[PDB]
């Protein structure tokens, strides 16, 4: 059975953890719970560390007393469609190996799934490891508690003797870098300063080898990522996004100074030998919008390219840990401020953005942003209960599924019906300017090999390409985003209707050119 | 009323009969069920048949002492959409057309439908009998009973004083021959030699006029394929299926000896004027794997070319009724062996491989079928009855209309929810993996074009060719097998990737060639 | 916020419940969550009760860590 | 057996952390848990025929209980 220890003893120490662990609602909590510090206690000094003490990671250690919002977390959704590809043309994006080539995820980029699966499916997608790591069987896809418990509980990796990122099969990527990590797990909150920059420190960094990196994690979404555990508060971890809001000064809600104030982040920085080391961000408020800003916004976590002179950035630069923290039509202004791209196309040439789950950023100045909802209250509502201590869901799933609590309190003139109509009107609108954007993007893309071969110029193919990254741009941020439209409606289409403009002004472009040249 | 004929008098000259008939658990079952041979008795010799007798070969004749499994065999499983083309962007291959051109497929494949419809629908698709035969009108295509009472009770013949196979409606072919029809009925069982091949004692062969053949059939499915008539004992009487397990020593199991000898097929032989005339293969044991084998394999039905000269084969070669038991990965040497392919591509003009739904090939091998679990298994499992008599389901459906037989009585640890998740795991994957093959295959054909008219050499477009052969295997075998990768994931997915490699190395040496030819 | 009271002052009076408490698995349960004992501490002796301490019975006491068999329960 | 396995039985969860239910009621709102779990053997419905046999029976016998009692005391 679990002996308390004597935290005032930890305290002499650690006055940062005093001074939240006292004030808070886990003033009770032992440090027991999740620490085992005997040695560290024996052997640290008030500066060295000693002895690492053992810190819990796992979500069962907030289990035991919080049981109800662990076992909503881990339930899976089997409706979410799982291993379901984007490149197909019953899902997000079915020209999508046309308009991504070039880039990893042509080999494979499927449909998100249960929070519960968020690690495993990091390591196992073909874009991300060489197919390195596989499910045990494929009978283990299901266990989400298991995948919970540990990734390695459930996956094998094909060589455990070496560490390099490499391919075991064939139409695989090795994409994955430290940087991901970030955004699966914070097992290693511990292993990583802030930023994944080089630090003594530091076991993990942007450059370490991402495989040995990957053995050392096991758990998804770590229930501390929006959860003080010693204060009990509400907080981000994500040094990306504490970067954006605070020490680049945007703001919570960049957008809104008076919302950015009222729901602020207090940047708290931890130290290793009176050196900061990592930082973690106090919410004014338990704003789900920021914790989920945590990961569903854009990002680079990746090395790439300079606009500027097409050198590489690689994972050695602070670039390849960067929130851009920026709406779709203030994008490629965010990616002109560092000077980056992700690739280049691999048929037209040009450099191209890649866009990643802007949720937090496409919600911003929505209706919904406007008057107060946050992502919590359509997508891990309160429970109502008949007879019942209330509790917050953390299923965080479609609103489809508890639309009461989701959409109808808050909606009262709707019935769900109703209520699901108005989704689906907006998402069937989107995704017809999403599949015409992707039209007109192909059609464009088919044109670059018949104007290169036809001898158009260079100066008209990069015209064609500067316009390329604005169609790309305008179409991507919605296949990326994965509310179909939901989330701002008015700008997914003004977002897709340019899109459109853009991949027809180059349609008309190289259509002319390459008739040009034919005359000649 | 049915009167007992004295079987003793048959047996006098019918000692194989005899044999089989006295000691299985039709040893009561008088003859007069299934055989009219009053004639024939004041007719025949020892050796001659005299006149013959009628043989009944409708399901019904079984249908009086085993109405459970026949209304269970009949049963049309509405879900099981009818009449749904696989070459559209909701079905199997949304690129289809582009990647099977030149191939009668084009014309009309349609997804599977419940089994009673087997022989109506062989006669009516598209692809197979110019349109001359339709339903009575569009209210017989639900009509299951209808169908398995007779093809001929619910379809009309354009015009039934011609033979010649020919088109009624424009778009339409006329790929029915035969050897199809072995796999639609057995009605034909005592007037079809072994393999077709020539008999004076055969009305039927490989060389008939299918025209003429599929008016004298009316059954689907007959029930003794699988169940010997006389000895009531599990059996194949498919010649195509004898021929690779027991003619070409293959083995029910042809990757494992051990399992082969174990669940083993005797083929016996039936003969008309003591030369040998037809065959059927006793089971060792009520093996459905191997029952199923009959029909859900890759074989030859068809006329094609040899790969060595391009020469026709045609029916009248016993290559044009051929099984080739092999596996995706031993398939192409399968090819070779007998020097074969189906069509030349229309765009590409590689020489390729037509793949029919190759289930039992895939299943070797696969953890299911490691572990002895059979199709029927999954597909026809016992009933459960709170009280009631057993007996096995004959609907041959999937397996999630009844997941608590079919999977979950193994998978203890599974609710159904989780079961059903984990198909879909695997089909979502593998789907995702046909498409993004179809894309490459895609980009590849259409490269084609560009190269012979880039003046690009014979010498790589024949390069390419061969590419396509492998590119076209490792992809088809996916959208012809029809469980899109759940019989056999790792399978599927080594297959799939190679079949994208292909089609990547051909793409890029296209290209590079195209370039040179625009560069020169 | 509930703080927590030091338990081992407690058990300087309070054997029998050190002995159920220390071995248990409530040992790393603070007293706080059940009693209001502070007048109780400033005024008793092993021997003397002083005022007497508050001790919660309402469900609601074990339901902070304990919600699903609560909710369970008053379904 | 004790009440708890067929009153508060431990909840089955696809992916969770089991706990003891503490809603004791009867078993027939969780035959799954309650009966079905030791009785393999048997469907829900063939359960509840089972329990509603024993209840019918004995009501029936109370019933004539009473009949009796009523008798005697009038
Ligand atoms: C003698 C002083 C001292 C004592 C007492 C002390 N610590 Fe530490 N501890 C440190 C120092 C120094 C570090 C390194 C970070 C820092 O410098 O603040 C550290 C680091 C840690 C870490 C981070 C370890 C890691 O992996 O990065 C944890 C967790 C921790 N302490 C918990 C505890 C607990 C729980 C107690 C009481 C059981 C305790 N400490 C008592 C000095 C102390
Ligand atoms: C409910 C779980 C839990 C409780 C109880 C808990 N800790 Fe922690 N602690 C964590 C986790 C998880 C981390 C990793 C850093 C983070 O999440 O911010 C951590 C980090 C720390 C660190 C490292 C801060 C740094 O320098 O990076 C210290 C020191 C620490 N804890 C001390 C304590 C002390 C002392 C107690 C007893 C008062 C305690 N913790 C109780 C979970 C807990
Ligand atoms: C030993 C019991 C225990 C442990 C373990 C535990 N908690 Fe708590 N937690 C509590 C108690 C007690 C409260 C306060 C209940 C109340 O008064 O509302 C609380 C409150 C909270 C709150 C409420 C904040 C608020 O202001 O409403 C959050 C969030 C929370 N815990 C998260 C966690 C996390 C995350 C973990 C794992 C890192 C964890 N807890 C582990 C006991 C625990
Ligand atoms: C800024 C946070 C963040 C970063 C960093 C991150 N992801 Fe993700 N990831 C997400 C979110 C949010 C989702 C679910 C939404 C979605 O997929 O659109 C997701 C989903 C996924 C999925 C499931 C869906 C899919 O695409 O197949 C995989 C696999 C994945 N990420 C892999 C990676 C890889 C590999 C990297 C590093 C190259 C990475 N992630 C970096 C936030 C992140
Ligand atoms: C993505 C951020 C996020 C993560 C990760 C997270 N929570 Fe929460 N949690 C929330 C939000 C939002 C609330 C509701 C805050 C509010 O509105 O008061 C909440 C509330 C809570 C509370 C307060 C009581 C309640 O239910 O409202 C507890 C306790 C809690 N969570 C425990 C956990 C546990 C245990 C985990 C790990 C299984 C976890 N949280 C992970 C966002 C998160
Ligand atoms: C339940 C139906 C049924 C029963 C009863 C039955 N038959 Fe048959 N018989 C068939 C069918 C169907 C065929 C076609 C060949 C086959 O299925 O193997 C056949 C074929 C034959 C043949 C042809 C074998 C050959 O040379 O090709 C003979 C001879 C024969 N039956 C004799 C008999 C005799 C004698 C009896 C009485 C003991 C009998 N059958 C009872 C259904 C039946
Ligand atoms: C006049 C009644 C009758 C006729 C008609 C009939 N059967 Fe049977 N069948 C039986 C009887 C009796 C048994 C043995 C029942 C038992 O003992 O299990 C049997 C057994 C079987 C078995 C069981 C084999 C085994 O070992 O379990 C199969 C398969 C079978 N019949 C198929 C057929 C087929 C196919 C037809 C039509 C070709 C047919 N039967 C026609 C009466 C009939
Ligand atoms: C008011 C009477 C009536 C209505 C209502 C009706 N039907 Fe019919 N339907 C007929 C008649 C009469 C025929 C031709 C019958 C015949 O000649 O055998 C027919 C023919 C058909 C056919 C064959 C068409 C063809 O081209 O051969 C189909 C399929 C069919 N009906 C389906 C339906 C469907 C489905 C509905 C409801 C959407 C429907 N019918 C409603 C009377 C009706
Ligand atoms: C080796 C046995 C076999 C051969 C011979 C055979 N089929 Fe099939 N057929 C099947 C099986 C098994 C299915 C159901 C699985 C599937 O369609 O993928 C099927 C399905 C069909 C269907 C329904 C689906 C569709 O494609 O529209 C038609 C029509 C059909 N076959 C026609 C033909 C034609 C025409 C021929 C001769 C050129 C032929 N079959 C030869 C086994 C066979
Ligand atoms: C595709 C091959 C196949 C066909 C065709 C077939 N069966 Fe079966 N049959 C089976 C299998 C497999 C079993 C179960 C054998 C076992 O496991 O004992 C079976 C079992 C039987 C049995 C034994 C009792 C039982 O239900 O398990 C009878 C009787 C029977 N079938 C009758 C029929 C009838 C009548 C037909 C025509 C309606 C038919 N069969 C067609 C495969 C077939
Ligand atoms: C007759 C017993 C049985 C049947 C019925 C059965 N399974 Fe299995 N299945 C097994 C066994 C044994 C394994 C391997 C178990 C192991 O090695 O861990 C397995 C493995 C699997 C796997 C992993 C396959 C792989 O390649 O790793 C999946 C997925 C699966 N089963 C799903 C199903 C589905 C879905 C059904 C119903 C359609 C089903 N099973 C029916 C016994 C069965
Ligand atoms: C989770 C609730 C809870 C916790 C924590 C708790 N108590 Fe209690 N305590 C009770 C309840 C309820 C009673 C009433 C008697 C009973 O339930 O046995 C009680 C009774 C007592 C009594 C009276 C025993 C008697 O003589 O009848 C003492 C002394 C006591 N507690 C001391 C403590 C101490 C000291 C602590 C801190 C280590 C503590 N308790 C923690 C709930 C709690
Ligand atoms: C501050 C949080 C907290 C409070 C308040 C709390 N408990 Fe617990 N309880 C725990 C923890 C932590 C465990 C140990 C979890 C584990 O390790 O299994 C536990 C364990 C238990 C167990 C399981 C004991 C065993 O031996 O299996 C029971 C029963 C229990 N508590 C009842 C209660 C009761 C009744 C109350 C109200 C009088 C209460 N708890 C109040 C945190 C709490
Ligand atoms: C009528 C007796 C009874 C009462 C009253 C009761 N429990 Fe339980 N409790 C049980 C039983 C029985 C178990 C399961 C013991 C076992 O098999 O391990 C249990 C188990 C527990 C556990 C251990 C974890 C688990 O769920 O199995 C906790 C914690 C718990 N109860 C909390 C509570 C809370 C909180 C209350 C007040 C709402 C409560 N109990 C009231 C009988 C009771
Ligand atoms: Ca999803
Ligand atoms: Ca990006
Ligand atoms: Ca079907
Ligand atoms: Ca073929
Ligand atoms: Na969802
Ligand atoms: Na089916």
């Amino acid at each position: 059975n679990l002996k308390p220890v004597d935290a005032m003893q930890c305290f002499d120490c650690h006055t940062q953890i005093e001074d939240m662990h006292t004030v808070g609602k886990h003033a009770t909590v032992n440090c027991v719970h999740c620490h085992d510090a005997t040695e560290h206690v024996e052997t640290a000094s008030s500066r060295r560390m000693g002895e690492r003490p053992v810190t819990r990671m796992d979500l069962e250690a907030c289990a035991t007393c919080h049981t109800a919002q662990f076992n909503s977390f881990v339930e899976v959704r089997h409706e979410s469609h799982p291993r379901l590809e984007k490149a197909t043309p019953t899902s997000r994006s079915p020209m999508f190996d046309k308009l991504i080539a070039g880039h990893g995820f042509a080999f494979e980029h499927a449909e998100p799934r249960s929070h519960a699966f968020m690690l495993v499916d990091h390591f196992v997608v073909d874009r991300a490891y060489g197919g390195r790591f596989q499910f045990k069987n494929w009978q283990k896809v299901t266990d989400g508690m298991g995948a919970v418990r540990g990734a390695w509980t459930v996956l094998t990796d094909a060589d455990p003797e070496s560490s390099d990122q490499r391919r075991f099969l064939s139409q695989t990527a090795t994409a994955a870098n430290p940087v991901c990590l970030n955004c699966k797990t914070q097992d290693h909150i511990l292993d990583w300063a802030y930023m994944g920059d080089e630090h003594e420190a530091a076991k993990w960094s942007r450059t370490s080898e991402v495989v040995e990196f990957a053995r050392d994690l096991n758990h998804p979404l770590n229930c501390f990522m929006c959860h003080d555990p010693h204060s009990a508060g509400p907080r981000v971890v994500r040094d990306g996004l504490i970067n954006a809001v605070v020490d680049r000064g945007l703001g919570t809600y960049p957008h809104d100074p008076v919302k950015s104030e009222q729901q602020g982040m207090t940047k708290v920085t931890f130290q290793r030998g009176r050196e900061d080391f990592r930082a973690i961000g106090l919410l004014d408020t338990a704003d789900s919008n920021v914790m989920c800003a945590q990961c569903h916004v854009e990002y680079n976590c990746n090395p790439g390219y300079q606009l500027s002179d097409g050198s590489r950035v690689g994972m050695d630069d602070r670039r390849a840990n960067h929130f851009f923290w920026a709406n779709v039509f203030d994008y490629k202004e965010a990616a002109q401020e560092i000077d980056f791209f992700d690739f280049r196309h691999a048929t037209t040439g040009a450099a191209l953005p890649k866009l990643q789950h802007p949720e937090a950023e496409t919600f911003w100045g929505s209706v919904h942003e406007r008057n107060g909802v946050a992502c919590a209250d359509c997508h891990m509502p309160k429970v109502q209960l008949e007879n019942g201590k209330v509790y917050t869901s953390h299923s965080q799933r479609t609103p489809r599924d508890m639309m009461g609590q989701a959409c109808l309190n808050c909606h009262a003139e709707w019935t769900e019906d109703q209520a699901l109509y108005a989704i689906d009107y907006i998402k069937n609108y989107t995704h017809g300017k999403i599949v015409k954007s992707e039209y007109w993007l192909a059609k464009m893309i088919d044109l670059f090999p018949v104007a290169k071969r036809a001898g158009v110029s260079e100066d008209v193919l990069n015209q064609a390409r500067e316009l390329h990254y604005d169609a790309h741009l305008y179409w991507e941020w919605w296949t990326a985003e994965n509310s179909v439209g939901f989330h701002n409606p008015d700008q997914a289409r003004e977002s897709l209707m340019t899109s459109i403009s853009k991949s027809k002004e180059a349609v008309s472009l190289l259509n002319d050119a390459i008739d040009a040249q034919v005359a000649s």
